[PDB]
Parts: C-alpha cells; structure tokens; sequence
C-alpha cells in the first residue's frame, strides 16, 4: 500500500505534481490512482506513481500476446506526485527533483527493453532511490501504448505538465508575513481591501480577535465572490442556482472542469468552511453574518443565497479537498489551508525537476 501523505509540518509546506510525456500506464478499469512510490534508501517516501489523464482503452499489441487477461484495461498518462515537505527544506526539495529525474531515465530504459510490462520494485544503480510497487496489475508502454515497440523516446517532464501545491497556516492568510503568504495573497481573486472593510463594519462589536476575524472575512468573501463570478462566467449549476434562469448558457461541466480550475490560477484546495474553526464561536458568527451582503450587493439573490449556503454546508471549491493538513506545534496543531498553482510561477520554478 502507498503511504498516505504526512499531514503535519512545522511551517509552510510544498508538494509537486509532474505529468510525464513519452509513455502511458495501462491498468484494469476502475483501478486505484496509485500503483507505486519512490522512496530514498533511508526509507523517506518521495513521490507516488499515479495514473492521471485517461487516454482510452488499452489494446495489448498482438505481437505481445502473453496468455494474460487485459480485458477492460484503460491507458492513462503517468503523473509523479510528491509527498509534501517543508518549503525551506532544501535537501528534501532537491531529493524529490533528483528522484523524479532518475525515474524518468529508468522509464526510458524500461520502454526500450521491457515495453508493455509492469515496472519492477528495484533500487537505483547508485543506491539512492527505491521503487515500491503497490499495484502489480499494470504495464508501462512507450508513447500512447498502441504499438509493441517504442520510437526510442526519452522520458521527459515540462512546465505544461507541472503544478505546485503550497500549504500555509490559515491564520497567516492576509498577514503578508512570509514570502509564501505574499505570493498567495497576490492571487487575482483575493481582495485585501476586504480586511479594512470588515474593521469599518464591526467597530461597535467586541470581537475576541479583530485582526484574525478581518483576515478570515477577506479570505472567505474573496472565495465566495470568485465562485459567484465563475458560476456566472461559465454557467455553473451551484446548489439550486440555475444559470439558464439568468440567461447564461452552461459553458463548463462544473466547478472541477479544468478551465474553471485554471481561471482561479491559485486554486484553493481546502474546504472553505474549515477556516471558521480558527475563530471563537462568536467571532465566526460575526464573520459569516457579514459575508451575505457582500454577495447580494454584487450578485442576484438566488446566486448569492446558493453560493453562501453551498460553502456554509461544507461545499468544496473544486472537488475533494486536502482538509486534514496542519501546521505549527505537533501537540497543538493549527489548520493548514492549501493552494494549487495551475501554472508554476517563477518564484516556485526551483521546486520543480527539469529535463533540460
Ligand atoms: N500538507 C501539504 N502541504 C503541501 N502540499 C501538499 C500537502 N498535502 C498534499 N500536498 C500536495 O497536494 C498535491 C495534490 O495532492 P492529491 O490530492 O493527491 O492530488 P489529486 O487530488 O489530483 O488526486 C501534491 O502535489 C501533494 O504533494
Ligand atoms: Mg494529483
Ligand atoms: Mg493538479
């Protein structure tokens, strides 16, 4: 079994995703995403081997007929998914990039001498890296996995196949305290002006933590307003809101549609309703009560009520979120909130492996 991601980090964390070019993985239909993982010889889990984009049904080449059953098998692109590490842990970041580049060279040899065969659990030649196979019911095949033989491909990685995910303490979003926080706050959907706006609305209120409440308000309102903007732009069905009732033609498959995710640029990966937990019951009530009018002064009553209710009931920004991540003291953990960079910006390029 592939180990689950560690959930706790002392400070800000980073994970990477890297879709490979030059090969596919074929597995039985409805297989689990993870088929293996690469770890250091010391035992530290570095990245997972996963199936990513479905490339169609697998057809075992006739010249490679082996008496085996490949019925209903699907081909997918391979994505290398790192185990998160601390953002300032240079050695952990470097070992992940190096282990990914090593596995690409091992894949290049595998499609040359063992095309349409499963990867074997081996140790690298220098002894640095170890492959562990968790699902042996797979095959690795060059190109799109149609031909028995490769076109002598070198297995590569490129920025268009790359993403980075950053995890920060929820209480830090809006403080601009670290370079990571400042990069996250530069997200086009985040409206820092909502912090000072909240303070103006709540002068008569005796709030337990005014600065924290203003930060949470700005973060949540920015997400709710962006969701409403996107639902209108792309014609997305949110809860009971119907875009056709506002003469908007549906132009996306939902919140999880890749073009909707891309429109966020910096995609929230944590369930918005979790942040309410970093506040007192009283402060959370004050924050939540003030969000509704921010939507209603910009969007129709139906869109506003539906977006507000969707997130209130634990609605996700774009599918299953990373909601169990924590930061700070191991004994008293604080909520970490995660963000996916759809395109890796210049500031995070050094975290990604490069073939060239
Ligand atoms: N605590 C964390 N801090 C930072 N990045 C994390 C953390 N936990 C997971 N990630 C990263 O989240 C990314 C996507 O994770 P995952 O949920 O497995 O992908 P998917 O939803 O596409 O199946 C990976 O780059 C991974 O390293
Ligand atoms: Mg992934
Ligand atoms: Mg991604």
């Amino acid at each position: 079994a592939t180990p689950d991601f560690p959930t706790h980090f002392p400070k800000s964390s980073i994970g990477i995703e890297n879709e490979l070019a030059g090969l596919v993985v074929a597995m039985p239909a409805n297989s689990a995403q993870k088929f293996g993982y690469v770890k250091s010889a010391q035992g530290d889990a570095l990245f997972m081997l996963t199936k990513d984009m479905n490339q169609g049904s697998y057809q075992r080449p006739p010249s490679l007929q082996d008496g085996k059953n490949y019925q209903n098998w699907q081909t997918h692109t391979v994505e290398l998914v790192s185990y998160p590490c601390e953002m300032d842990d240079k050695a952990a970041v470097e070992t992940r990039k190096q282990a990914m580049l090593w596995l690409a060279t091992h894949f290049t040899t595998h499609i040359d001498q063992s095309n349409h065969q499963p990867l074997a659990p081996i140790q690298s030649e220098d002894g640095r890296f170890v492959i562990e196979i968790t699902n042996a019911k797979h095959v690795i095949a060059a190109g799109n996995g149609i031909s028995a033989e490769s076109q002598g491909q070198t297995i590569t990685m490129t920025p268009s196949g790359q993403q980075a995910t950053v995890g920060v303490a929820a209480k830090g979003f809006g403080t601009s305290a670290t370079p990571e926080l400042r990069l996250l706050e530069s997200a086009p959907w985040y409206q820092k002006s909502l912090k000072s706006q909240f303070a103006s609305l709540t002068s008569a209120e005796n709030l337990d933590d005014k600065e924290l409440a203003a930060n949470v308000f700005a973060y949540l309102t920015s997400i709710y307003l962006k969701t409403a903007e996107l639902a209108k732009k792309f014609g997305i069905y949110i809860n009971e809101w119907d875009p056709m009732s506002e003469q908007i033609t549906p132009n996306a498959n939902g919140l999880t549609d890749p073009k909707v995710k891309n429109a966020w640029e910096i995609l929230p990966r944590t369930k918005p309703s979790k942040i309410v937990e970093i506040l007192s019951k009283s402060d959370a009530k004050a924050v939540m009560k003030h969000i509704k009018p921010q939507l209603q002064s910009r969007y129709s009553e139906s869109l506003s009520k539906n977006v507000f209710q969707y997130f209130q009931d634990g609605g996700e920004v774009a599918g299953h979120g990373i909601n169990n991540a924590t930061v700070g003291d191991k004994h008293s953990p604080e909520l970490a909130i995660l963000f996916e960079f759809r395109t890796v910006p210049n500031e995070l390029q050094s975290y990604l492996p490069k073939t060239e």
